[PDB]
Formats: structure tokens, C-alpha cells, sequence
């Protein structure tokens, strides 16, 4: 793959841009100047070979930009992204890692440290699955981690229960990974809300399959459990992609 | 009411941020760089009274920054911001005037001159009511008539038909001063999408009151014109907001 162009300038920018406007009412500002944030971000993988990181790289990074995140509104998602962030409707019914400081400054970005001057490369980047795993998913790995870290209350989880060969939830998903396993006592209640794709063959059920797998582990531990299939209000968000559907039909 | 801080900061940080990574597949990249850009900004109101402005301060700036706009995509509307740009789906569906580069950067942000250095004001920005209205409406006023001058072919306008207060067209309305008046015979057709919102009075209709010397205003440019209310794909956006009003009971 080819590298984000000025890497330095665009995180800057974008850091600069969050910082003064974005978010105001709903996230609470970083304490770091964005500086210091590219500071940590830089020394990170610079100066080494793409595949020389670990899951450690980055936490120096994370410590610099986490935030505090609202109670009850933070929303995890596997296989849905469109439509997760859609509901979600940019941080104002739910909050995604997408729209914190650190995800919101990389979503979608390419870079890679090399060892000569000037300890990046502006031409390739290795395709990511040539790496060990835990330096493939150093960023994007500690990122969730952090992120999941600090949910509070109820939590939400959007899945595809239309897809015949992703399981709706796998141990080795992101969520499985770094999401799950990382929420603290502070957590009380999970709600699964289960996507059915329109016209489509139903692959997945609420309890049955590994939504009862999930329903177990989330029980052991000693969280509520909820599993809702299209509820009215995401239904209409898919029925307004495609208003012909059968299941969208009016009285 | 307060000014934007570090104007020039948040500016320059958008506009990196756009020239590398938004957009990308959708609309062009202007031939100008950031600081060309700035430039042009600046001198518009810098270094004068705040109520010193007309239609033409800002004109080598918009010059600037102008795109050409992808055939059938420009969207208008009034009275109904977030509904609107919702539908239009960030550029995937219809290109909205905040979706380009001015449009972009300068969206929500709130600047002012003064004549004494540093030539804008940091402290307040007169209740810009106070103001003739060529200076209260000079910036968005010349990013309306330059965007509406930029259209070709089909071009979509959305309105509010539940304001008694309000009516969904009128000529003292941005879209009636700047948008329809400059739309270049490069356009064929206006389509007119008429808004209802759940549970309230309806108070306009097509071919009735304000749509009706709309109709014929547009018959007169030489466009084709039609018009609808609550098309399916636009009303299950408002159901998903309001999933249990009368007007979204399922079948
Ligand atoms: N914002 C994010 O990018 C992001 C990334 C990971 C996890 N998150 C958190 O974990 C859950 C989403 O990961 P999930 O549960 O695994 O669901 P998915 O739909 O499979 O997503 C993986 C897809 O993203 C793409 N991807 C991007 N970067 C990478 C990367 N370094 N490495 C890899 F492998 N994929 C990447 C990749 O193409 C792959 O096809 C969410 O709760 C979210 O908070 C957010
Ligand atoms: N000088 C000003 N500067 C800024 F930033 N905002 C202003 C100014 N004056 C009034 N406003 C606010 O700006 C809004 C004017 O919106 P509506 O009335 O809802 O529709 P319309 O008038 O047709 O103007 C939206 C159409 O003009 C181009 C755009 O692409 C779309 O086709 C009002 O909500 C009002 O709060
Ligand atoms: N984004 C805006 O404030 C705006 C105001 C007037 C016209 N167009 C856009």
C-alpha cells in the first residue's frame, strides 16, 4: 500500500481541528497540545523496521490522548460499520472509537517507520498481514483496548446475524480481542443488537449459535444481558436504502 | 456572541486535511494551496470595520476555491439542515455546500475585523443583525451564488412544509436571493422535496401557496420541475427518529 502524503501535517491538522471544534458538547478535551501528541505518536514506530513493534509501541500515545467517555453511550460493532456509525450519528445517540481524539486523527491513515532518514517511508508500506501479529495490530489493537478500558454503565454491540461465513461473534474478532475482555466492573449491562441485511437469508439468532455463546460469557462476567433483532428504529435506517423491501412495507 | 480561536490554526488544519484525505473520489482538488488560500480569506474583512463588507470582499477567495460539482448531485435546502444532510450521506448520495473545500472549512466557525492590529477581532463579533445586510450576508451569500453557478444538470432542493411561520419557498430565503437566480443553463431540471414532519400540521403542498410561484418561477428559467412530499426513503430517516408515530405504523 501506499503512505498517507504529510503524514505530520495532516495529524496536526486534524488535531488542531478536534481540538477547537469538534465534539465540544459531548467529549471532553485532551490536557496534551498536539505537539506532544505527535511527539508520543512519532517515536512509536520511527526509526524501526515496519514489522519491529509490539503491542507497547503506542502506550505513551494512548496515555496522552485518552478520554474520559460518557456513561451508557458507548457503542462497539463487528461487520457493520456503515450502519453502526450511522445510528450512532456522529456521538450523538452513541459514541464510536471513531469519534475520539485518536481514532477520529488516524481513521483510515497509512504509515510505517523504516531505520535511514528521515525514519519513515513516504513510498511503501508493507501489506500488514507479512507481519507478526501483535505488530500488525499495535495501533488499532491498543486503541480498542484503551478504548473499551473506559466504558462505563451500559454498553452497546451492533452485529451481522446475514453473513454465512463471519460468525455474528467470534473470539477473534477486535471486540473478542482487545473489546470484551478488557471492560471493567464499572460495566453493568450488555445489549447486542442483531442486524438483519433486507432480502436476505437470516444466518444468526438472538440465543442460538454464538450469540448464546456470547450470552454465556457475558453472564459469567456477572453483566446483564439483552439481544434485540432489527428494532424499529435501526430497521428504518436499512429500510431507507432500500424503501422496496418486503419487511418495509406501511399500513 | 464569542469568536472562533486560533481562526487561522483551524482554517489552515481543515483545509490540509480536506486537500489530502476527503472527498477523494467525489469532488475535485482546487489548483490553490492552503496558504494561497488564507490569503485571499483574510484580506476580504481584515483591517476593516466589522459592518464593512459587501458581495464582492470575499470574490478572489471563492474564485479560488471553487470545484467544479459532479452532474445530477448538487443539492439546496431550507428551514431543514440536519434532515437534509443526513439524506445526502456525507457526498454519497447528493452534495451539499458543506461538503466543499470553503463550505467546508468555515462551516460553524464565527470571525470578524477590526481596523486596529491584528486586523480581526478575538473578543466579539457584532450581533451581526446590526449590520447592512450586504455585509451581514457577505461570505455565505457569495458561497451560495458561486456553489448554485457551479451546478449542472438535475439539482435537488429540499424544504420544510410544517412551518405556518415559515413558508417552504420564499424569495427573501437564501436559496431565492443567491441559489435559484444564478442556476446556469447547464441545469435542466429543479426537484422539489417537500418535508412533513411527524405529528405536526401540515402547512404546504405541492402546486399550492409558495410551491406554486416556485413552479412557475422555474418554468420561466426553462428547467423542468417536479415536486414531492415524504418520499419513502426520505420519510423512514424521520421514522427512525421517531419510530412510533402514527405516520410509520408498520404493515
Ligand atoms: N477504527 C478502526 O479501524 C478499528 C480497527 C480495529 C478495531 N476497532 C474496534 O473494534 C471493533 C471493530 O473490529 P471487529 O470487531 O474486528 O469488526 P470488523 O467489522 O471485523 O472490523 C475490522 C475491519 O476494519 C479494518 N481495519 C482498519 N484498521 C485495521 C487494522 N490495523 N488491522 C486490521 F486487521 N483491520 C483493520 C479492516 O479492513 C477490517 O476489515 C469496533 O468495536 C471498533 O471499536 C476499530
Ligand atoms: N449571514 C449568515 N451567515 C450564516 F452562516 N448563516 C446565516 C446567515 N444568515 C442567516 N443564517 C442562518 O443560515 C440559515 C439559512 O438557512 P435557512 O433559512 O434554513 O435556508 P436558506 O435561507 O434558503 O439557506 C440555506 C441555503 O442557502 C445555501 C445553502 O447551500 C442552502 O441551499 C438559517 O438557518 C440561518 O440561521
Ligand atoms: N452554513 C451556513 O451557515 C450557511 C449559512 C447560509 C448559507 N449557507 C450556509
Amino acid at each position: 500500500i501506499v503512505p498517507t502524503r504529510e503524514l505530520e501535517n495532516v495529524f496536526l491538522g486534524r488535531c488542531k481541528d478536534y481540538e477547537i471544534t469538534r465534539y465540544l458538547d459531548i467529549l471532553p478535551r485532551v490536557r496534551s497540545d498536539c505537539s506532544a501528541l505527535w511527539k508520543d505518536f512519532f517515536k512509536a514506530f520511527s526509526f524501526k523496521n515496519p514489522c519491529d513493534l509490539d503491542l507497547g509501541s503506542y502506550k505513551d500515545f494512548f496515555t496522552s490522548a485518552q478520554q474520559q467517555l460518557p456513561k451508557n453511550k458507548v457503542m462497539f460493532w463487528s461487520g457493520v460499520y456503515d450502519e453502526a456509525h450511522d445510528y450512532a450519528n456522529t456521538g450523538r445517540k452513541y459514541i464510536t472509537l471513531e469519534d475520539t481524539l485518536p481514532g477520529y486523527m488516524l481513521n483510515s491513515l497509512v504509515w510505517c517507520g523504516q531505520r535511514a532518514n528521515p525514519g519513515f517511508n513516504e513510498k511503501v508500506c508493507p501489506d500488514f498481514k507479512t507481519c507478526p501479529v501483535q505488530a500488525r495490530e499495535s495501533f488499532w489493537g491498543m486503541a480498542s483496548s484503551s478504548y473499551a478500558h473506559s466504558a462505563e454503565g451500559e454498553v452497546t454491540y451492533m452485529v451481522d446475524g446475514s453473513n454465512p461465513k463471519v460468525p455474528a461473534y467470534r473470539p477473534d474478532s477486535f471486540f473478542g480481542k482487545y473489546e470484551l475482555p478488557n471492560l471493567t466492573n464499572k460495566v453493568t449491562r450488555v445489549k447486542v443488537i442483531v442486524l438483519h441485511r433486507l432480502g436476505e437469508k437470516i444466518i444468526e439468532k438472538c440465543g442460538a449459535g454464538s450469540l448464546l455463546d456470547l450470552e454465556k460469557l457475558v453472564k459469567a462476567k456477572h453483566f446483564a444481558f439483552d439481544c434485540v433483532e432489527n428494532p424499529r428504529a435501526v430497521l428504518f435506517l436499512l429500510c431507507s436504502d432500500n424503501p422496496n423491501a418486503r419487511e418495509c412495507r406501511l399500513a
